[PDB]
């Protein structure tokens, strides 16, 4: 990232702190937990509404020392009041404006908003989970302020999790009790922890809603995989991924040795003795070259992340996923919760960034073989089954004689995110109780409001609705700033808070009391269409048939000959 926005960042940063002491009141409350009392803070937002804040909620023990890789346990409960008037730290990251290593292994808190700590009738409770490629995120309010949706009615909940290696590090020996997922248990003890405490904040715990965005969005995928959140929530919002994604899993259990050996480790290859040395190694040392980690082959094969969620090698008291995701969905009892899935209308529009560093990649897409899924192509890319799946892929995409980074950018959109998506819902579809699923589609373009994710796939000055673009008009970040109320802007965060939280109260996204819904007749997607039907969501709202839906059956006919991947 530029010398440009690091100075501006910084300022920024400056401002925020600034404004957010600013933003504070006077007014301390204490609620109750199964822990002990917590004790939180009013805040104001810049448009004049207020909430209580409780930030740095606890809900497992800090990961450090001999629990490092481990999965987590409960914290320990205290007597008296704990302060949460602040923000704890993040996990250990790349910080993508600077690229030096910030936060800390003491990251395992949740932060809890509401404009009203003791409501006449419990409130719906909705919780997020952040995205960052499970390698970058946080519930700090510079990037994930709750302004936006206490104007309504909710409880609304910000989780953090490990990231990277210090979330994902996966081991085969069976001695040494580092499975993997060790991020995912995190959320899962989160939402263990929102069950049993979102009432004493005047959330009802029997209506909760889990959504997230990315990485964020697999991740609520995987709470509604696995068995260990059964019946913990009750609808589900998946904002551009799920588990199956490509980007959304990977085998790791080699790669530690790798990560072992960049920083400086000394030895064989044998588990015991890779995890001895990770173990003593500084934090920001493992999470620096973690970007070093993966082989040229892993990243030709379109490997995005070294360590990520990961069949466990074996099953121990806390595993996530035993078993391959798609595995899971067939089992699995989040397929029977009402859920919402969607993408942005320019998905792979995201990818700008990397096309400029590398315009290499853009030859990629004349044979198109790096992108045929990579349980059906072959090592090297090179066998004639191999070429054949790519030239239906590059019927998809390249619109002339020669692939453009529009092409690219497309392809991508559909390789990280309407395919999975497809193949997901049409997955579910054979395993299901029949509770609907809804599709919508993000496609409202502006740059008069934007959010830091922008700053780092360069999206300055960039027209299309990017991957991250909708984050804008769900939460406060330092760089919104108040709209005018009849700006399109303005409507547009009224509108995309007001859907979300009908849907988390009724499990049904429709209401005609949010402005532009009086002509929608907003139908959830059946086993027996051939065609997604989606609300479009731009300066109005309009049903339409996904104008993906033509590339998306292009690249399920790669599946002809292997029906049984699909």
């Amino acid at each position: 990232v530029s010398l440009m926005e690091k100075l501006k960042w910084k300022i920024k940063c400056i401002e925020n702190k600034f404004l957010n002491y600013r933003l504070t009141t006077n007014e301390t409350v204490v609620a109750e937990t199964e822990y002990g009392k917590v004790k939180g803070v009013k805040r104001l937002t810049v448009y004049d509404d207020s909430y209580y804040s409780f930030e740095g909620i606890p809900y497992a023990q800090p990961p450090v020392g001999e629990l490092r890789f481990k999965a987590p346990q409960r914290p320990t409960p205290w007597d008296g009041v704990r302060d949460c008037c602040n923000h704890k730290d993040k996990s250990v990251q790349v910080d993508f404006i600077t690229g030096k290593v910030c936060g800390s292994e003491d990251c395992l808190y949740l932060s809890v908003y509401t404009n009203n700590l003791n409501p006449e009738t419990k409130r719906p409770v909705l919780v997020y989970i952040h995205g960052g490629g499970f390698i970058i995120g946080e519930n700090h309010r510079d990037m994930y302020g709750p302004d936006y949706f206490i104007k309504k009615d909710v409880v609304l909940i910000n989780i953090q999790y490990r990231l990277g290696a210090l979330g994902f590090l996966s081991l085969n020996s069976e001695d040494l009790n580092v499975p993997g997922n060790a991020g995912l248990k995190d959320q899962v003890m989160a939402l263990r922890w929102i069950k049993n405490n979102c009432a004493n904040f005047g959330g009802n715990p029997d209506n909760i809603t889990v959504f997230g965005e990315s990485a964020g969005a697999a991740s609520t995928h995987y709470m509604m995989l696995t068995e260990q959140t059964r019946g913990l929530f009750h609808r589900g919002i998946l904002m551009s991924g799920n588990a199956i994604c490509p980007w959304a899993n990977t085998q790791c259990q080699h790669r530690a040795f790798t990560l072992a050996k960049l920083a400086g480790y000394k030895g064989e290859d044998n588990d015991k003795d890779v995890l001895e040395f990770l173990m003593k190694a500084k934090p920001q040392d493992l999470i620096k070259l973690e970007e070093k980690v993966l082989t040229l082959e892993e990243r030709t094969n379109k490997v995005m992340f070294p360590f990520g969620p990961t069949v466990e090698p074996y099953q121990t008291a806390d595993c996530v996923l035993p078993k391959h995701p798609r595995e899971m969905v067939k089992t699995a009892w989040g397929n029977s919760i009402p859920t919402m899935m969607g993408n942005t209308s320019y998905e792979g529009l995201f990818f700008t960034s990397i096309l400029k560093q590398m315009p290499l990649l853009v030859k990629e897409l004349e044979t198109c073989v790096n992108f045929v899924p990579s349980e059906l192509a072959d090592a090297e890319r090179t066998a004639p089954e191999t070429l054949e799946m790519g030239a239906k892929i590059k019927k998809a995409h390249v619109t002339g004689e020669t692939p453009t980074a529009d092409n690219f950018m497309d392809l991508c959109s559909h390789f990280y995110f309407w395919f999975p998506m497809h193949r997901l819902l049409q997955l579910r579809f054979n395993h299901t109780s029949g509770t609907p699923v809804y599709l919508y589609r993000f496609d409202f373009d502006s740059e008069d409001l934007i959010n830091p994710y922008r700053i780092m796939r360069s999206g300055r000055g960039v027209k299309g609705v990017s991957h991250t673009d909708e984050l804008t008009y769900f939460f406060w970040n330092q760089l919104a700033k108040r709209m005018p109320k009849e700006s399109r802007e303005y409507k547009t965060i009224e509108r995309m808070t007001g859907i979300w939280t009908q849907f988390a109260t009724t499990g049904n996204p429709y209401s005609n009391e949010i402005e532009g819904m009086e002509n929608v007749s907003w139908d959830p997607i059946e086993k027996s269409d051939e065609v997604y039907k989606c609300l479009n969501i731009s300066d109005e709202l309009k049903m339409i048939d996904v104008p993906e839906m033509g590339k998306i059956k292009q690249w399920e006919s790669m599946f002809e000959k292997h029906r049984d991947l699909f």
